[PDB]
RNA sequence: AAAAGAGUGAACGAGAGGCUCUUCCAACUUAGGUUGAAAGAGCACAGGCUGAGACAUUCGUAAGGCCGAAAGACCGGACGCACCCUGGGAUUUCCCCAGUCCCCGGAACUGCAUAGCGGAUGCCAGUUGAUUAUCAGAUAAGCCAGGGGGAACAAUCACCUCUCUGUAUCAGAGAGAGUUUUAC
DNA sequence: CTGACCTCGACTTCTAGTCTCGTTCACTCTTTT
DNA sequence: CGAGACTAGAAGTCGAGGT
């Protein structure tokens, strides 16, 4: 039934055992030591032979649903897994990091220099300068001081560079392979190959010549295409294009393609982006879309690098397999549809003489990936200026900020009398900070009952102590009565 | 090689908002207080590194072309710079990395000519301690800071059978050789 | 004459979090010619 | 093949008790 994994005296993985009673005998006799709860790994204390057999590992890639399965010389499955990768959160985190540091450089460095320049009299006589930097054709506006040097002309990268998200997914695949190697003797590795065309899957029955001329053929960039389809004037008025607005904001999964961008003048952008009626009107004229091809892009980028480095890890014992071959295998041997039986079929592909092939039974070991680091310090810099009459909210700022659909103080001031303004009470709460030394998700803790769990969330804080620890199963444990056993493991088995 | 498709990394610039304070006006209230309009000033993850580097005006920034009375304009790209390259550093850690930035040099690659860099004048800091001199302190219009992986740390007994409890399930507790082999 | 109606640990429920553009640049992968 | 949520803090329940 449930296979038990074995390791020798030396740190060498070894063929898994299934007797399941000899294991308890060896454990009670001191011959065996437990190494991992789940999967249940035992390390022999007494020395013995190390005679192993080849095992084929089969990999079904992905961005959030990686899956690997291990099989013997014949079609017997000794390991099945599923992985939920943290990958999707990396692009958003890097985006927010860029925005935060741009804020840092603007507000602490740039604006402070401009302020000092105006104070000390060492500012432009015009008070503003148009500077045409090398590499661009339209100037920039430098107010009261020259800009800090801009570096975009020449920034070479090592060939084969990969973005932090794609590099993260590559590292995650390889890391899960290493963790599987720690458990079992893996001889061959079989990686599924996925190549995607995103001109395809948008329109099947695509004709060959269509691949070269698409929505943005000839017309240079998305901005120019929008300025063309709108005839060079704002979408609302007859005024010229100023800002290229996203119909779906980039804070959501707003696409960067053509069907999302729209040209608008200044005032029209401000109104459509603060007011509600204008937003509804623009949503009426055009719809926009999400990204819809953010995952498969990263997967397609990393597949060749993964195949290369798998070949490095398993010299002379690395193969490949097509998704179509997997589908044929499922149709042939009757494997049910799933997203982890894919790995079993992929592994079974390489088997030259497979006569015991049958579908695995039992749920596979699920793996969650948790942050290895979190170096943020501010939880909620509130930045909102709330006005109340009595105990009811009536305005959220003095004047509307960008993306403020709700009223502000100027509109209330217009609508009501000066007595109502004189009878307002303001409450603006201060900034909240995370505890950067807190116990992080993925840690292994034990509660008052002695139950062992993996910390998934920390919820609620009072007087400097967490209130609740939420395990991966969603159970909530009182934080004061829980004991800290193990730190964050990069990938945690559930 | 090109045209497209899809992603996601980098530098620089403007705002809408936000915090604190000053002046002034208005409203509402026990001269005071509260809210607001207007003008101005300062400030902007928690923090690490460093002691100068930010700013304005002006001069200079190769050969060779080419047009100009000339001044000088355009091309070009070095004996000028660099985001480029070798080495060394800050962020930097339990071990690393990405990104940004810095310092002496610059050979091939790469990029710039209104940019960068250097010079000159001007403007913006700190000055205390232990033995004029040396080690400490103070000194921002300086750099970085919300990215990622790994190691190590269990109250680490899985499966099945049997018993007890509760529990609709199943959980907890206890006890058990259930094929010899964890490999033939 | 309590005691019915407070006061206080100690938990349990629940909600909320910044956002626009502008001048450029770089890397990866796929599909057709 | 895949498109928020972890963490901090305020308001709320509730028993002990107690006066
Ligand atoms: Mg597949
Ligand atoms: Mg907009
Ligand atoms: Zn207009």
């Amino acid at each position: 039934m449930a296979v038990v994994y074995v390791i020798s005296k030396s740190g060498k993985p070894l063929m898994p055992t299934t007797r399941c009673g000899h294991v308890r005998i060896l454990l009670k006799e001191g011959k065996a030591r437990v190494v991992e709860r789940k999967p249940f790994t035992i390390q022999l204390t007494y020395e013995s032979a190390e005679e192993t057999q080849p095992l084929v590992l089969g990999i079904d890639p992905g961005r959030t649903n990686i899956g690997m399965s291990v099989v013997t010389e014949s079609g017997e499955s000794v390991f099945n897994a599923q992985i939920e990768t943290r990958n999707k959160d990396v692009p958003k985190l890097m985006k927010d990091r860029k925005q935060y540091r741009m804020a840092h450089r603007r507000l602490k460095r740039r604006c402070k220099r401009r302020r000092r320049a105006k104070a000390a009299g060492t500012a432009f006589e015009e008070g503003e300068k148009q500077r045409l930097l090398p590499g661009c054709f339209k100037p920039i506006t430098c107010k009261s001081i020259r800009n800090k040097e801009a570096r975009f002309n020449n920034r070479k990268r090592p060939v084969g560079w990969l973005t932090p998200t794609a590099n993260h997914l590559l590292v995650t695949h390889l890391n899960v392979v290493k963790k599987v190697q720690k458990i079992l003797p893996v001889a061959k590795v079989v990686l599924e190959l996925n190549r995607f065309s995103f001109m395809a899957m948008n329109n099947p029955k695509v004709q060959r010549w269509q691949y070269q001329r698409g929505p943005l053929y000839g017309k240079g960039s998305v901005e120019e295409a929008v300025s063309m389809q709108q005839d060079g004037h704002c979408l609302f008025c007859k005024h010229g294009i100023d800002h290229y607005h996203h119909v779906v904001p980039r804070r959501k999964n707003g696409s960067e393609t053509l069907e999302n961008r729209v040209g608008l003048c200044e005032e029209h952008h401000r109104l459509v982006h603060t007011d509600k009626e204008w937003e509804a009107n623009l949503a009426s004229k055009k719809s926009g879309m999400n990204k819809k091809y953010h995952a498969l892009s990263v997967l397609n980028q990393i597949i060749p690098y993964l195949a290369d480095q798998l070949a490095d890890m398993f010299p002379g014992n690395f193969c490949v397999t097509s998704g179509q071959d997997t589908y044929l295998f499922r149709e042939e041997h009757g494997i049910p549809k799933d997203h982890y039986l894919d790995a079993y079929c992929i592994a079974c592909s390489a088997l030259t003489d497979a006569k015991k092939v049958s579908s695995p039974k039992g749920r596979p070991y699920m793996v969650h990936q948790f942050r290895r680091h979190d170096r943020q310090a501010c939880h909620k810099a509130n930045l909102n200026r709330s006005y109340y009459m009595g105990g009811k909210l009536v305005a959220t700022n003095r004047h509307k900020a960008m993306d403020q659909k709700t009223d502000s103080l100027e509109e209330y001031r217009a609508a009501h009398s000066a007595a109502d303004v004189s009878k307002l009470t303001v409450k603006h709460p201060s900034a909240q900070y995370k505890d950067m030394s807190r116990i992080m998700p993925g840690s292994i803790l034990v509660s008052g009952e002695g139950k062992l769990f993996t910390l998934s969330r920390s919820e609620g804080r009072n007087k400097g102590q967490v209130n609740y620890f939420v395990s991966t199963e969603g159970i909530k444990y009182w934080a004061r009565k829980c004991q800290y056993l193990r730190n964050n493991g990069g990938l945690q088995i559930y």
